[PDB]
């Protein structure tokens, strides 16, 4: 579990998504595992714009933060899962990091901000869904 707040929107992964997010959608993409909703209230997350490739995330499953170093945003093959056929998550980037199912919405953010959210992992790897290219998140 876990979103990012900027502005008037959520940030959530798309499997982890409510009945709330999807009566209050703004936009939604399989492919990256992303949706994003609309809020009442302000959101203060800064978000990165950067070619960062190193940071810390958040690990709910040992409640603590670790620091990586990142690949850049690409297709990624994903197994199979009860959200989603085997296929290709694009805009992923990965990490070598302890991770665990529930630790996705855990964010990841270097020096200049909020960089995305943890998505994939196994195998002693970790999958963030990149958000630094949704420009129109700060306006
Ligand atoms: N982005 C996806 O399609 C997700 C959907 C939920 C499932 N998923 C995972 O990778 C689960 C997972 C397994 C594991 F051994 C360690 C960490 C995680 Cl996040 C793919
Ligand atoms: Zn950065």
């Amino acid at each position: 579990s876990g979103a990012i707040y900027v502005g008037n929107y959520r940030v959530v992964n798309r499997h982890l998504a409510t009945h709330n997010d999807w009566a209050n959608l703004v936009w939604e993409d399989s492919s990256r595992d992303l949706l994003v909703s609309s809020t009442t209230a302000q959101g203060c997350d800064t978000i990165a714009r950067c070619d960062c490739q190193t940071g810390v995330y958040y690990c709910s499953s040992r409640r603590k933060h670790y620091p990586v170093s990142f690949s850049k945003p690409s297709l990624i093959f994903v197994e199979a899962s009860e959200y989603y056929p085997a296929r290709y998550q694009s805009h992923l980037m990965l990490a070598v990091g302890h991770s665990e199912p529930g630790d996705c919405g855990g964010i990841l953010r270097c020096q200049h901000g909020v960089v995305g959210i943890v998505s994939t992992g196994g195998n002693g790897l970790v999958g963030f869904a990149d958000v630094r290219d949704l420009l129109w998140l700060d306006e």
